[PDB]
């Protein structure tokens, strides 16, 4: 059933344009964005992806996935569960260019989560992921980061310490907006800060 | 520089694709005995092949349907697919080259079955006008449950208004941003006047 995935995802696009915008032509110092939710299935991975897609018209971007825990980025290019990624690099298996998979269809760059890791927020935590960072700002224009969700787990307040822009993406349908206010607080007290919402609708 | 163009691509798809979901409904739901439905437009550029598509692609995932391109002249279902132009198809059986079973297109990712137009034919109304096209049609009615038509625009040729007798169902696609409410009376009155009564529009909203 093709139309309706057809649908869902042109729709899923459009729902990030202005945010696309945004970072494209008033916030281009923007090079590292961190895209989040407060809780699971609220877009933000389809919202990741769409917005890396776009970035990727005008800037040598990169699309990383975070969320090591439940990853979804190598699924939905259709990458090997085999490819090497985030870990690997970490981990110090594998060298930077036997693990970026290029979609020439687009230009975009995708370093998928990598073999699984006991350690997700150690890993995270570490100085080798903020090395590993730094590198990539030097070689990419745009950098997209897919994180897991805020409440569920610790790691995107880690992660927020080393990105330039926030991007909380919410399911404006079921969320609830004293939750979001909460997050938001979260964040304000550890020093970052939120620079854009996307408001995704789900059923 | 920008990517306006990349957005704009995906919002007219989107824009487009929304607007034939009614039209999808009623054939589905309501008017189940409408087998053979021919979309068509009363100029070019008003978003009559794609509007073929997508509802074939919507029809696809409730019935067994078979999208036809029948533009003989300004052939557009096979490029929208990807599929070569050499690919056999309408012109190729009406000149009896091939037969059904080697020209019809299968869309996996769908369901759909596609039927291009085949290859390029100097005699376009000539064929269609012929006998062993509605033979065509008859054989084709008892293979799908639904048979999607795309025609060339009324007032270029006259192709669309000789198809109609053969079809259970005319959708006349417009453009709202720019063809003329006149204009669309103008054809459908020629419709009118003729056996065909059209069954619904679907409203596309375009930026020249
Ligand atoms: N693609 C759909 C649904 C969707 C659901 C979940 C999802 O992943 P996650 O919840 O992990 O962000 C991505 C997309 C939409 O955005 O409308
Ligand atoms: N090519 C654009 C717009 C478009 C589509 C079909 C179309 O068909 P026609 O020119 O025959 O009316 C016209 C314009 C799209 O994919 O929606």
């Amino acid at each position: 059933a093709y139309f309706d995935e057809k649908l869902r995802e042109l729709t899923a696009a459009v729902a990030t344009i202005a945010t696309s915008y945004l970072l494209a032509h008033v916030n281009q110092d923007q090079h590292v964005v961190m895209l989040t939710s407060c809780l699971p299935g609220e877009g933000k991975t389809t919202s990741s992806l769409n917005l890396a897609l776009s970035l990727a018209q005008m800037e040598k971007t990169l699309l990383i996935d975070c969320d090591l825990r439940k990853p979804a980025i190598a699924h939905r290019f259709g990458i090997s569960g085999s490819q090497p990624g985030v870990t690997n690099l970490l981990n110090g298996t594998q060298s930077l260019e036997d693990c970026v998979y290029h979609d020439e269809q687009s230009g975009l760059d995708i370093l998928t989560a990598g073999v699984y890791a006991s350690n997700p927020l150690e890993l995270l935590s570490s100085s080798k992921f903020s090395e590993l960072l730094a590198d990539l700002r030097t070689r990419y224009q745009r950098i997209v980061i897919d994180t897991p969700p805020c409440l569920a787990v610790s790691d995107s307040f880690m992660l927020a310490q080393y990105v330039d822009s926030v991007i909380l993406v919410i399911d404006a349908n079921h969320t609830r907006t004293p939750v979001v206010r909460e997050v938001v607080g979260k964040l304000t007290q550890q020093g970052s800060r939120i620079d854009g919402v996307i408001l995704n609708r789900l059923n």
